């Protein structure tokens, strides 16, 4: 299985550049308002919108948060469908790369769940947002700000709250200790057992609060309840009740794969959720 | 550093739905030819005894009007009275072995997913495809020109997934009939490989670095042994911004490689990998890096 992004081209007729000063960074054009970084004003005609080449004159502005509301006197005609959401560790979405207004590609991310991405960006990339696509629904979750130093990335959400403990400010800050988004790997290990690959399954069982304490030790966050029920199509699907799968991956995590593989490999992925396995394998 | 695929866009723009009696796919639209797998149909014969009423060409909730249909290859072109306005400039491309593109992954004509993929030595590709994605594309960008160089025909036993470019000339061995095909044995892409761990340097991951250089024909000696394609020197050539870039000149990055490939990673992580990979193309790195 791979990671696989939505089609961008909903997004990619939303995207322009704003400037103020010497800044440029990227925003985001919906309707008749951009949204985009407060951070690039480090008066309406202070700010210079472009479309491509072409300029949207701003008629107002306002600051949410970490983001600058600016109001122009184009409504966009590519606007999709969409929605503001802001999504839980664990959860993946598309990620446009843009710089000076400008695609240059899209990849798949998940937020880690110390509220970091594993991003690819680089100079300019600010303002790049990034998404879910649900029946040309498009929606939004994350707009790109910092770059840590250990080289992860943190934004906000479209309303302009940062994820995690972070700041818009010109300063080294870290990140909380990750740990492994342990929803995804058994998601991971559902898909195994989809496709035949079931080795690891045994006949123990565990109570919820049991495996969470466990996968604590292991630096493997815990089980919420909505996570118990997101996977439980796959359950459906497999047979396999989600806290059977549980006491297989404690073992897992007890006992190692010896030298045996999963899916082909010997490491256990965790930036593929349930609903990423339902989407690919169905 | 990650697998990145170009903007989708200017391809979804032309994906539209085929149909013909109880057989559907995808088509790529492009100005007013719309080009899809020919076993939509199912040879000449057969073609011949098809008219243009028997096939349904729908973009999105329109109908679009038949009006003519030939044969390229394993190709099927299907005028139609509209031109797509949508059409980006375009070319029509056969890709080398190692090359990379994106996939656009489409079923019933609506676009659903867009990956990075490389066409392996053996012909076949590893792709994400369901039943109903025949007829998607894969495709490079070039300053606003699509470059299309594939087109999905089916899935082998063992899993990866064989094709044509857009004149309908399967890559490899393969024929579109439904059986059973197997692959030729697979390599490693070498120059990949490469550049891949020149983008390990980039991002700041060293610890298979080393001191020691090799030659180009001892290094290849030991490439062949296991399995991976040989290194020419167009392929040093073109590693030379990234070498540049770096300070680390190509045939030191081949020693490290040899040190990789005759003692194992020893458990550790390269790009957070633990396998050496090879669908990253020298101008990948430096598109994504630069
Ligand atoms: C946006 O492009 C900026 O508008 C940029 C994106 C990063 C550049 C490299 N990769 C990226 O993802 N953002 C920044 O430069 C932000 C700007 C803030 C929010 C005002 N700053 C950082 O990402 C940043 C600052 C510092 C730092 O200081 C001193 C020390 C260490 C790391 C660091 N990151
Ligand atoms: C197309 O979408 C057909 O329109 C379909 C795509 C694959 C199905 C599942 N995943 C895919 O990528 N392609 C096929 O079904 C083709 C059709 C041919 C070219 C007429 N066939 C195969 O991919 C195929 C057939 C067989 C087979 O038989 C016998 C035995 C083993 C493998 C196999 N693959």
């Amino acid at each position: 299985f791979r990671k696989m992004a939505f089609p961008s081209g909903k997004v990619e007729g939303c995207m322009v550049q704003v400037t103020c000063g010497t800044t440029t960074l990227n925003g985001l054009w919906l309707d008749d308002v951009v949204y985009c970084p407060r951070h690039v004003i480090c008066s309406n005609h202070n700010f210079l919108v472009q479309a491509g080449n072409v300029q949207l004159r701003v008629i107002g502005h306002s600051m949410q948060n970490c983001v600058l509301k600016l109001k122009v006197d184009t409504a966009n005609p590519k606007t999709p469908k969409y929605k503001f959401v802001r999504i839980q560790p664990g959860q993946t979405f598309s990620v446009l790369a843009c710089y000076n207004g400008s695609p240059s590609g899209v990849y798949q991310c998940a937020m880690r769940p110390n509220f970091t991405i594993k991003g690819s960006f680089l100079n300019g990339s600010c303002g790049s947002v990034g998404f879910n696509i649900d029946y040309d629904c498009v929606s939004f979750c994350y707009m790109h700000h910092m770059e840590l130093p250990t080289g992860v990335h943190a934004g906000t959400d479209l309303e302009g709250n940062f994820y995690g403990p972070f700041v818009d400010r010109q300063t080294a800050q870290a990140a909380g200790t990750d740990t492994t988004i342990t929803v995804n790997v058994l998601a991971w290990l559902y898909a195994a057992v989809i496709n035949g690959d079931r080795w690891f399954l045994n006949r123990f069982t565990t109570t919820l609060n049991d495996f969470n304490l466990v996968a604590m030790k292991y630096n493997y966050e815990p089980l919420t309840q909505d996570h118990v029920d997101i996977l439980g199509p796959l359950s459906a699907q497999t047979g396999i009740a989600v806290l059977d799968m549980c006491a297989s991956l404690k073992e897992l995590l007890q006992n190692g794969m010896n030298g045996r593989t999963i899916l082909g490999s010997a490491l256990l992925e965790d930036e593929f959720t349930p609903f990423d396995v339902v989407r690919q394998c169905s």
